[PDB]
């Protein structure tokens, strides 16, 4: 006769944080509502377990933490605190304290509520302002999806979950539904256009919330749900399949970017087909709206609409705030680099320095230098 309210049990955090309840979960973390006595505010606390088993996963959480700690924007979720581990040399857990948000787009999409088109617009624009800041800081998030676009009741969007981000120069559930084809196809280089693609996918799901497109909330679906999310060739073949089913086999101009012969030949062996007509799928929105949607979802990363053009797109004139597009921020420097293979030792050092940024007096063990 166990109590389900024993989900709070595993969460051990300094006494100034009062754990209230569970709010959300992903493939890596469970996150909890908590009240902070010292700051007088609600916060979110992400707990990540088993964090040195796999070192690729370890690096992931370091990247998430180091990025958010060096970002300063109302459109990116704030890093409120990092809790000192009790065992500084052998800790396998980490408590990440974040600015709280009311919700997230994945939750909204499941709720039995309908949005107006102004809502859709307000939200997409807010998302794009966030992506702009990510760009101007010389980062590509690389894994934008409904789960990591947090939402507040006033329609403001806060981006999170930067563990897959890259800089501009075990087994888990893995969602490939918002991945750009170039990424699916594993091409050498890529730009922020990768985040615009993801934005297009999200936009389709924002469009689903209008009653005139979908009368019954039960039946809102992602645009590209091809890949299976549970544990390279087959998963990506299905994800590439469904993308072509929607936007079409690509034309020759789109294939000129590609470097490797075998990839072109892989592509070319998907039977030629035309897209769906998205105007017919989303037939309550203007031709401008559909233009914005179709521009974000171009196979050609080069022809895909840019952040700046999406912000200034006529479909969003009604909500645009050119005042907020113009800000000044520098390219952040991360305390490690993408290529760097790093030891447990070295990764524990960098964690503790970040934790030290929030806790001035923390002393890093000599063993970890
Ligand atoms: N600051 C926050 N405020 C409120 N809810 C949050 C916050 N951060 C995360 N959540 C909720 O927790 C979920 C998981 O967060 P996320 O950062 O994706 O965890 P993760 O497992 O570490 N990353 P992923 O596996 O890519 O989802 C989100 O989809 C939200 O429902």
């Amino acid at each position: 006769l166990y109590f389900q309210g024993a989900i709070i049990k595993n969460v051990k955090v300094p006494d100034n944080y009062e754990i209230k309840h569970l709010i959300g979960r992903g493939s890596y973390g469970y996150v909890y509502l908590a009240y902070d006595k010292n700051a007088n505010k609600n916060v979110a606390i992400k707990k990540v377990n088993r964090m040195f088993e796999d070192l690729i996963d370890c690096k992931r959480i370091l990247r998430e933490i180091t990025i958010l700690n060096r970002l300063k924007s109302d459109y990116i979720i704030r890093l409120h605190d990092l809790i000192i581990p009790e065992d500084l040399l052998k800790f396998d857990e980490l408590y990440i304290v974040l600015e709280i948000a009311d919700s997230d787009l994945k939750k909204l999409f499941k709720t039995p509520i309908f949005l107006t088109e102004q809502h859709v617009k307000t939200i997409l624009y807010n998302l794009l302002l966030g992506e702009k800041f990510i760009h101007e800081s010389g980062i590509i998030h690389r894994d934008l999806k409904p789960a990591n676009c947090l939402l507040n009741q006033d329609c403001s969007v806060k981006i999170c979950d930067f563990g897959l981000a890259r800089t501009i120069n075990t087994s888990h559930v893995v969602t490939r539904w918002y991945r750009a084809p170039e990424l699916i196809l594993l091409q050498e280089n890529y730009t922020n256009s990768i985040d615009i693609w993801s934005t297009g996918c999200i936009f389709a799901e924002l469009l689903n919330m209008m009653k005139s497109h979908i009368n019954n909330p039960t039946n809102r679906f992602p645009l590209f749900p091809g890949s299976s999310c549970f544990p390279h060739e087959k998963s990506n073949r299905d994800q590439l399949n469904i993308i072509f089913n929607v936007i079409g086999t690509p034309p020759e101009e789109d294939l000129k970017c590609i470097t490797k012969q075998e990839v072109i030949k892989y592509i070319k062996l998907f039977p030629t087909r035309d897209g769906i007509d998205l105007s017919k799928k989303y037939s309550s929105i203007s031709k401008e709206g559909i233009d914005l949607l179709e521009s974000m979802l171009r196979f050609n990363a080069q022809k895909r609409i840019t952040i700046d053009k999406a912000l200034s797109h006529p479909y969003l004139k009604d909500v645009r705030k050119e005042n907020l597009e113009n800000f000044s921020t520098e390219k952040i420097i991360l305390p490690f680099d993408d290529w760097m293979v790093l030891s447990e030792t070295q990764l524990r050092y960098i964690f503790l320095k970040e934790i030290q940024s929030f806790h001035a007096d923390l002393i890093i063990p000599a063993k970890l230098n």
